[PDB]
RNA sequence: GCGGGGUGGAGCAGUCAGGUAGCUCGUCGGGCUCAUAACCCGAAGGUCGUAGGUUCAAAUCCUGCCCCCGCAACCA
RNA sequence: GACGGUAUCUAACCAGAAAGCCACGGCUAACUACGUGCCAGCAGCCGCGGUAAUACGUAGGUGGCAAGCGUUGUCCGGAUUUAUUGGGCGUAAAGCGAGCGCAGGCGGUUUCUUAAGUCUGAUGUGAAAGCCCCCGGCUCAACCGGGGAGGGUCAUUGGAAACUGGGAGACUUGAGUGCAGAAGAGGAGAGUGGAAUUCCAUGUGUAGCGGUGAAAUGCGUAGAUAUAUGGAGGAACACCAGUGGCGAAGGCGGCUCUCUGGUCUGUAACUGACGCUGAGGCUCGAAAGCGUGGGGAGCAAACAGGAUUAGAUACCCUGGUAGUCCACGCCGUAAACGAUGAGUGCUAAGUGUUGGAGGGUUUCCGCCCUUCAGUGCUGCAGCAAACGCAUUAAGCACUCCGCCUGGGGAGUACGACCGCAAGGUUGAAACUCAAAGGAAUUGACGGGGGCCCGCACAAGCGGUGGAGCAUGUGGUUUAAUUCGAAGCAACGCGAAGAACCUUACCAGGUCUUGACAUCCUUUGACCACUCUAGAGAUAGAGCUUUCCCUUCGGGGACAAAGUGACAGGUGGUGCAUGGUUGUCGUCAGCUCGUGUCGUGAGAUGUUGGGUUAAGUCCCGCAACGAGCGCAACCCUUAUUGUUAGUUGCCAUCAUUUAGUUGGGCACUCUAGCGAGACUGCCGGUGACAAACCGGAGGAAGGUGGGGAUGACGUCAAAUCAUCAUGCCCCUUAUGACCUGGGCUACACACGUGCUACAAUGGGAAGUACAACGAGUCGCUAGACCGCGAGGUCAUGCAAAUCUCUUAAAGCUUCUCUCAGUUCGGAUUGCAGGCUGCAACUCGCCUGCAUGAAGCCGGAAUCGCUAGUAAUCGCGGAUCAGCACGCCGCGGUGAAUACGUUC
RNA sequence: GGAGGUAUGACAA
């Protein structure tokens, strides 16, 4: 049966929110302005490895924390990068953005970078298997206490999709005190998509 | 010409011996069933072939008429 | 010298004239594109082809072979698939139903002899050519030549004597006889005994009896059933009785007698291999059946009637003929079964029991030991596909016999023999399939079993099904009635808001780089607005017409036009998909690692004894651990310490109409931090455990209540219409704009709801107690007008401050008086209120008027186990307006649970 | 614990 966003289940209880800031008239406005600055990094870094957007309002300002494992490219040489973004994301906002970069220590314990990795290599025809099992391997390394990766779609191009899995150590999804990571990512093949599902969990808190 | 029959869709009662239109199957609707059958609950369907008489009153009695069925319509 | 100017040799010239066939899914070496779409077609078998075909056709490649390649035909092989080499017959095909036996096959020990078999030598022959071995010739090879070898169940002849056979003896172990014993439903014949049934006779006696799931038929007042005494006759032999006995098998059970077979144990007197098997034959052979003649109680095909059933030529009931019985004679078949031919020998044990024998005891009885022949059970070695067999082999061996060779057709057809007949014995083919089959494994299932749980049932309370209306659906209708959802798990569902928009549908009016994108574009404003026509989209005029920098060349930001790439599809496929969700179900399960077991699929763990809500825990266990689940961590609710004390609270005080004001936060309250509940403690039960029962304390006790949380998976479940997306289709149209209409239709069927049918009520008046939530052009106070819906002015509040908001049931009085009503409030007329550009299609609401069905609801069916059902309101999401739906809140507040058969 | 006797359900997927 279905089963609660891993994610969703735990904000308020040890996650907490994305979008860092209050507001009551200006909600809405504020909400789809998040959604658009966040639609446009992502088209923006498709290449880097951003994973986290942490959007904090401060009056007309709007402080913008972005997690990445390519920090160097991000910025760019001698912030190049990161200036052309901000002078973008005014012109798209119409307030003043400051951008913060945050580098993603251990990045295979990120499930989103993990499930962007696996989709990358779908795309370019490595056997589903093997991505999955490297992918666990690289997140034991690094030292999750446990990992689940679950790959579904038409798998090689059979005309019957499945989905097919593989885990390793401890992801208990029911204890709410775990820190379990999840992300879902899909890999546009010729036969059409497939979904990735990556979950990831580390440290209890 | 001799008989037998026309009563709900079908098969039948009732008719002699006037008072009250039924039985079996069927049809329609709803149930039961995953579904169908069976089963269960409701409902419809004829003014008794037809026209006249008799009667207080006719599916029932009388007369005619029309249909349907079997038989006969000629023998040395 | 026919061949013949032939072979051959020499010299000149030229890569120039000289490579196809089949195959490429697996078997099988060889792979991709199109086209195709269960069509065309391929194919030796498996099998390919249903819109993404390495299997079809073409193409490009690749593999095999090559002047060949492939197809068909036929033979051998593979085929151990006729097994001499070299198979089998318990359950896969296969042991005749059993025995008696002629011929035949085979045969115990040993002395001598013989030399038929057997072994061996010599000789003769087994032509030549051809295979094979050496050696040669053609340029090689093919081919040719020379010399050998081989090839016989060969003939003659010489040897050997182990084995088989013959001949002459000997032997006693096998076999049989004698002698002494043992048991027995062995057979045949003639008698005979008791219980019971039925019938007959006679008493008593009265209204039933009998029978089924329930009934009926039937018997009975012409006296039944019952009951008592008798009589008749038939069949079978209770207790004993026992994997007990006996028989070759079929089979044989009261008792007695007569006739009669076999078996077993001793003994070692006798014979001296006389034995085993045994085609064909012969004999015997359950039950049913057949002929002749008897007999006939009970039982009982057929048959009759009563039931059951949709039907019931059956199961059930009441009767009942043949038959069952006897004699004689046929028949000759059975799952005639241990589904296991007979004989013989050999290969651990343990333990019953039948019939014996010997011994050591024991006074006897009896106990112990040994031993033979049966008969069971358990179990090594060994065997087996496995199940299993295992001194009573399916083990190890030898002899003889019967029998099997894929399934069906078929034990059929024809023929023959036998039979009175029924039929039996013998026994094919055409044709057709790629399976049939045995054992075991995992699931699923069972009108199998055991143990359990859930508002599953039971116990209860209230409903739906009946009526009106709201609402969804089917059906029908329509220009359209947009699309999706179809048992549980579709139908107050997507839709948390269809007059317009929404809107995807229809009619009509319209447009074509387009309503919306990115890229090039240019002599830059775009818009916006006024007027005109239009239903509007739109068009036709006027109207105003751009920002940002740099050094000034321009550029960048933005329109807008032109232009082509392109856009755009709520077009299709949820049987191509992602994501999301339903569902079993919050049920306790689902699995993995290592190890071990099994030939193997698999198994174990996860099972078992307890225990739990739980695969929860304990214990035991070839299992030891682990993971996803369970539980816990989380939210809310139930008590409370403390920090805080306004916008909240008011006890202490004084004042106000007012918690008002002052004053204080004490209380409540609010919300952070904590405390608290852990079977923690006590008693009893329990395997010293888990745990279970009870107790104390406490606000709360065993998860306190509730929520969130939904394992691996299941239904090609749902969604291409939230979104995204492979492939397919449309592209001046399936795209886009506008007006109107539709989605709201209405002979009918269903689901879900609301309101009722009244007195536990209707109406009138008075009076009291909540909670969750919402609020800026929004909640709206207060006042005034209005019968009312509402309207006017106007106030506070971005809110624990103000408002929505004095909640309704409730309680107290009055009235109605059982009435289709003073119940009911549908439909309808008129008149209004709002919201909105607009209320006809088609909104909600108000007043007056009207006053529908409805008198508690068939079959059937639903929810709920406590602050629950029932009932009463209040708020909110969507939202200009519009809910009987949904989400949430509080008020009042029960009945019942014996119990798990269904 | 074991052993001999006493109503229906096209076809493919
Ligand atoms: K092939
Ligand atoms: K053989
Ligand atoms: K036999
Ligand atoms: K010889
Ligand atoms: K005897
Ligand atoms: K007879
Ligand atoms: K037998
Ligand atoms: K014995
Ligand atoms: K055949
Ligand atoms: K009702
Ligand atoms: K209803
Ligand atoms: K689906
Ligand atoms: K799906
Ligand atoms: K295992
Ligand atoms: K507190
Ligand atoms: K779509
Ligand atoms: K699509
Ligand atoms: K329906
Ligand atoms: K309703
Ligand atoms: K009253
Ligand atoms: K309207
Ligand atoms: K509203
Ligand atoms: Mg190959
Ligand atoms: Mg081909
Ligand atoms: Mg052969
Ligand atoms: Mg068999
Ligand atoms: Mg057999
Ligand atoms: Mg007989
Ligand atoms: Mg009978
Ligand atoms: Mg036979
Ligand atoms: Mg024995
Ligand atoms: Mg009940
Ligand atoms: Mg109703
Ligand atoms: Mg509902
Ligand atoms: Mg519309
Ligand atoms: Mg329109
Ligand atoms: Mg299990
Ligand atoms: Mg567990
Ligand atoms: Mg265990
Ligand atoms: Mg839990
Ligand atoms: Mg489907
Ligand atoms: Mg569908
Ligand atoms: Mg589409
Ligand atoms: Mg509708
Ligand atoms: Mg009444
Ligand atoms: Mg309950
Ligand atoms: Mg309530």
């Amino acid at each position: 049966g279905q089963k609660v966003h891993p994610i969703g289940m735990r904000v308020g209880i040890i996650r907490d929110w994305d979008a860092k800031w209050y507001a009551e008239k200006e909600y809405a406005e504020f909400l789809h302005e998040d959604l658009r600055i966040r639609k446009f990094i992502a088209t923006k870094l498709a290449d880097a490895a951003v994973s986290t957007i942490e959007i904090e309002r401060a009056a007309n300002r709007v402080n913008i924390s972005i997690h990445t494992a390519k920090p160097g490219m991000v910025i760019g040489k001698g912030g190049s990068e990161v200036e052309n973004l901000r002078k973008e994301l005014n012109k798209l906002t119409g307030k003043r953005v400051h951008i913060n970069i945050v580098e993603i220590k251990k990045p295979d314990l990120d499930a989103k970078l993990v499930g962007e990795g696996i989709a990358r290599q779908l795309e370019n025809r490595v056997a589903f298997r093997r991505a999955q099992k490297q992918a666990i391997q690289r997140a034991m390394r690094a030292g999750a206490k446990g990992i689940k990766t679950q790959v579904s779609g038409r798998l090689n191009g059979a005309d019957i999709a499945r989905s097919e899995g593989y885990s390793e150590g401890t992801v208990p999804l029911h204890t709410l005190r775990a820190d379990i990571d999840y992300a879902w990512e899909e890999a546009d093949t010729t036969y059409g998509k497939l979904g990735v599902k990556v979950w990831i969990y580390r440290g209890e808190i």
